[PDB]
């Protein structure tokens, strides 16, 4: 979201460069992980490491402004709130991943909302398979 | 499955006794880690390391006798080749895991198989919501 300097200071919150940065780079990469905004990051601020990679992104994502997913292996991507709303269906050899509408999953979510009482989103991880393509 | 000894002579393989508590750990484990598993063989073979955990999970599951899935944070837990045949659902707060047949999906899969040609599972990662439990 573009609104984010006006929202964090109306809650009396400022990034500092290498913060913004590293929120740049979750905007940026698309589907980043900690190693990719550092490797990006760096293109601004070479001095930076991995652990101040590490507690920006807990830092952002308590904040708001940044969310986490899971896509092979279950290793976590950043990408910023407002985004990536939707579902990741994991290749089981292309490098490829297929983000599909939620609602595609409107009734299986209802189907476990009753069966078990279990409201899911259906975003957090991602669903393995095989694709013809 | 208890008939792991003879398909794997049949097959020209045997299993040290290291590998065999490794084995039994997973057996015995349900939802085991790694670790768990280190700390499940130590009460036989106290001298063994992770890292020896870590290749004979891999041969293992290599061999068919071993399988893996995801659960929280997307971390990997090995199990049985034969066993846990169903969806995981991970609760975003109570420490407890619910097991679904997976045919309580078989609508959803199948709206995948078609929408997409995405053929999946269902298991190999688990699925994040809340529980009204
Ligand atoms: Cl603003
Ligand atoms: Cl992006
Ligand atoms: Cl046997
Ligand atoms: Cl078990
Ligand atoms: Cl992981
Ligand atoms: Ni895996
Ligand atoms: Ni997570
Ligand atoms: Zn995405
Ligand atoms: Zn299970």
């Amino acid at each position: 979201s573009t609104d984010w300097k006006s929202d964090l200071r109306q809650r009396g919150y400022r990034l500092t460069p290498q913060r913004q940065l590293v929120l740049e780079a979750v905007d940026t990469l698309e589907h980043a992980t900690p190693d990719d905004i550092l490797g990006e990051v760096r293109k601004t601020a070479s001095g930076i490491n991995i652990s101040t990679v590490y507690r920006t992104l807990e830092l952002l994502e308590e904040l708001g402004l940044v969310s986490h997913a899971h896509l092979g292996h279950g290793a976590p991507t950043y990408h910023l709130a407002d985004r990536h709303h939707h579902i990741h269906l994991v290749c089981r050899d292309c490098t490829n991943v297929i983000e599909a509408d939620l609602s595609v999953a409107a009734d299986f979510t209802a189907k476990l909302r009753e069966q078990f009482g279990f409201d899911t989103d259906m975003k957090h991880f991602a669903i393995f398979g095989r694709c013809e393509s």
